[PDB]
């Protein structure tokens, strides 16, 4: 027993594996009786302070809670920062796109409806597949994290919980109409900003094991020790015993991390492909009013930064200090937060984490069910199958396109849990697959010299050129090609960078040769005023760029001279983390109540 505080663990090969905390009755009632319960609850109840809450609501997926801590268990303190740093980029790209949607195409319901107008019907069917693949990739990795936490904490069979989760979201979507309400989007941002405060104040303030920022420091300095022998009876391969490979001096408390720095690039490339190629973002930008409220997107983006930052800094750095025997596979599957929650407050932190996770799963898997349904009913039914009917049919074949997707996703989730895919491989592989269609979409709304064949070729060749590099680098640097060598940070960076850049270069070189000068006169008709929509854009591209350059660039640069953090500097980091996540938890729960 190397340490006196972790002696009941002596070393195991995994934290989980037997004697589940909860019983199957609790697990079979949460995956099936949460969407229905909230559907009845919302029907029981009949500004720039209510736009921030709705903005925060749809941006919280099941990966925000589970992967931010996965990249904090490795790399130390650079993980949560590099994960959360992609926050002002989204707000800038959402504002500057919601302005142009209102200015150049007011009567559209889907992104692929502005594609058939600008360009032809041959570049429509390519992006109609490149958009339907993103709704599959994102929906398939909140059924991978949801079905692993439930099986771990409770004991429900994972193949039987992968098929019952989508059916609890289909009921929630069908009930309450296939539309969003400002009342149901306010109760979702209240529950997730209460568990955040509870978990942050339990780790650095109150717990009888990890109680102060000066205990985490002394316990994270002892894990990375050069005199710690952990060959075969005192650790295993991927169990995080000693010095970190790639960190300055092997320390967890440093911002000089290379593995954590390349994940920032991967995260940036991956997050650009979900605000452009995902129709769920276009649906929620069409239904906004930038002219009336546009300062509510910055306040709804500066508060979301504290959710993956504070919670990860607590729940991922409190697992290293407690010496839990978490293996690498379990950490990948999304099992660090439930590992810390049982260790700190067992049988009661596990019910709080389940509620916080399934309040995000059910509220983010309903935004994809109404994004695939619209992309079907408005684009493959009333464009090509039957364009002469609009009465009572548009609704039937919109309600019937949710049930089909909720079953296809359920079957595909069963198929990918048998194989062995884990959020953590799908999260990193998103860019390699759908990054080639990002710039051909920005050029559609922002550039007046972009043609159709260039878009087709740039979208359809970048994917192949990215996958070839992604599968080649792993083969030439690791021997074989399987789920292990492919998920490394080497191949994935090459794949992401090739995919995003080649599809932009090919499209922007082939368009300066044969330009199509477009006045947007065809997208403006599909089915004062300009002064406000010109000052709003001026405000956004200034006050979003300032914060982007201030957070992504200046803040990490000034932390490099700190080298290994010293007691007193970690007290500053661990206090910024608590302050952001506390003063962000009042402006969401009390500001949209100063309506009075
Ligand atoms: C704005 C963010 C999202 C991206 C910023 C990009 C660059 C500023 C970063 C990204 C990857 C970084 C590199 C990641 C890894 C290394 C290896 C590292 O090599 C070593 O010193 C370790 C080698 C050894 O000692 O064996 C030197 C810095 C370098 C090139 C880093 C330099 C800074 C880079 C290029
Ligand atoms: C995990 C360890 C053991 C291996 C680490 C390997 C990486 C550090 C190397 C291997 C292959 C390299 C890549 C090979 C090819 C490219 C493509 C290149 O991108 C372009 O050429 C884009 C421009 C265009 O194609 O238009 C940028 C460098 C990059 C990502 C290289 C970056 C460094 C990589 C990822
Ligand atoms: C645009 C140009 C003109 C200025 C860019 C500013 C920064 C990007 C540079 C300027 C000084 C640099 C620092 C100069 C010295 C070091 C010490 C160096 O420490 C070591 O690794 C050596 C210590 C040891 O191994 O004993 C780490 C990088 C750092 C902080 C450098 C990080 C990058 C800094 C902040
Ligand atoms: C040559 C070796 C043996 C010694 C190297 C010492 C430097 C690495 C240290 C010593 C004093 C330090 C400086 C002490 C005070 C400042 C002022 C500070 O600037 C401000 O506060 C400007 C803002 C304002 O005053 O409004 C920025 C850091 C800096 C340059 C520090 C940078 C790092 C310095 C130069
Ligand atoms: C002692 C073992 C090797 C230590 C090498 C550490 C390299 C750290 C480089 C990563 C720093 C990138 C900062 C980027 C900020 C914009
Ligand atoms: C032991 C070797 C340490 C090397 C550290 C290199 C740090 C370079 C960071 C510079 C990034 C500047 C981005 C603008």
């Amino acid at each position: 027993p190397p340490f006196d505080f972790s002696t009941k663990y002596y070393r195991q090969s995994s934290f989980f594996g037997g004697t589940t905390v909860l019983d199957q009755g609790v697990g079979y009632a949460v995956i099936l009786g949460f969407g229905a319960f909230f559907a009845v609850f919302t029907s029981f109840l009949v500004k720039t302070g209510l736009i921030a809450s709705v903005i925060v609501s749809q941006w919280t997926w099941a990966a925000t809670i589970l992967q931010s801590s996965n990249v904090a268990w490795q790399y130390g303190v650079s993980g949560p920062f590099w994960y959360a740093s992609g926050a002002t980029i989204q707000v800038l790209l959402f504002g500057v796109m919601a302005i142009e949607i209102k200015r150049k195409a007011p009567n559209a319901h889907t992104v692929c409806e502005i594609v058939k107008a600008r360009w032809g019907t041959a570049t429509h069917i390519v992006f109609l597949v490149f958009c339907l693949a993103t709704n599959v990739v994102v929906t398939a990795m909140l059924l991978l994290g949801g079905s692993a936490v439930v099986n771990a904490l409770t004991g429900v069979n994972l193949y039987a919980a992968s098929f019952l989760i989508p059916l609890g979201v289909v009921v929630y979507t069908l009930a309450g109409g296939l539309k969003a309400t400002f009342l149901a989007s306010y109760v979702h941002s209240v529950i997730v900003h209460v568990a955040l405060v509870v978990f942050v104040f339990l780790v650095y303030t109150s717990s009888k094991e990890l109680g102060s920022p000066s205990v985490v420091y002394d316990r994270l300095k002892d894990m990375v020790a050069k005199s710690r022998s952990c060959t075969e009876p005192l650790s295993h391969h991927g169990q995080a015993c000693g010095p970190v490979d790639g960190n300055f001096r092997g320390s967890y408390l440093t911002m000089l991390s290379s593995g954590g720095a390349v994940f920032g690039l991967i995260n940036i490339v991956g997050n650009f492909g979900t605000v452009f190629v995902d129709n769920g973002y276009w649906v929620s930008a069409i239904a906004a009013r930038p002219s009336s409220t546009h300062k509510g997107y910055l306040l709804g983006g500066l508060v979301w930064f504290a959710v993956p930052f504070s919670l990860a800094t607590s729940l991922g750095l409190g697992a290293l200090a407690l010496d839990l025997p978490i293996s690498k596979d379990e950490a990948d599957r999304g099992l660090v937060p439930p590992a810390t929650a049982i260790a700190l407050m067992g049988k009661s932190g596990s019910l709080l984490l389940l509620t916080m996770l399934f309040m995000a799963v059910t509220s983010a898997g309903s935004s994809e069910l109404i994004a695939v349904s619209s992309l079907f009913t408005y684009d493959i039914y009333r464009t090509y199958i039957n364009p002469r009917a609009t009465g009572r049919q548009i609704l039937k074949i919109s309600r019937c396109a949710v049930l089909g997707f909720g079953c296809f996703m359920g079957i595909l989730a069963v198929v990918l849990n048998k194989a062995g895919v884990s959020l953590g491989w799908m999260y990193l592989a998103m860019g390699v697959l759908i990054g080639s269609a990002v710039i051909p979409i920005a050029f559609m709304l922002l550039w007046s010299k972009a043609n159709a064949f260039g878009a087709i070729l740039g979208a359809t060749s970048g994917c192949v050129f990215g996958i070839i590099t992604w599968l080649t680098t792993a083969k030439t640097q690791y021997g074989r090609v399987d789920l292990d060598s492919t998920g490394k940070n080497g191949p994935m960076l090459a794949g992401n960078l090739v995919a995003i850049l080649t599809g932009g270069l090919i499209h922007a070189v082939c368009s300066l040769v044969r330009p199509q000068n477009y006045d947007w006169s065809t997208t403006r008709e599909i089915k004062l005023r300009e002064e406000k929509l010109r000052r709003a854009k001026a405000w956004i591209v200034k006050w979003g760029l300032v914060f982007t350059i201030l957070i992504v660039v200046i803040w990490p640069v000034l932390s490099l001279p700190a080298r290994v953090f010293s007691r007193g500097y970690f007290w500053f980091w661990a206090i910024v983390a608590i302050a952001w996540g506390t003063i962000g938890s009042i402006v969401i729960i009390g500001l949209p109540l100063v309506e009075s």
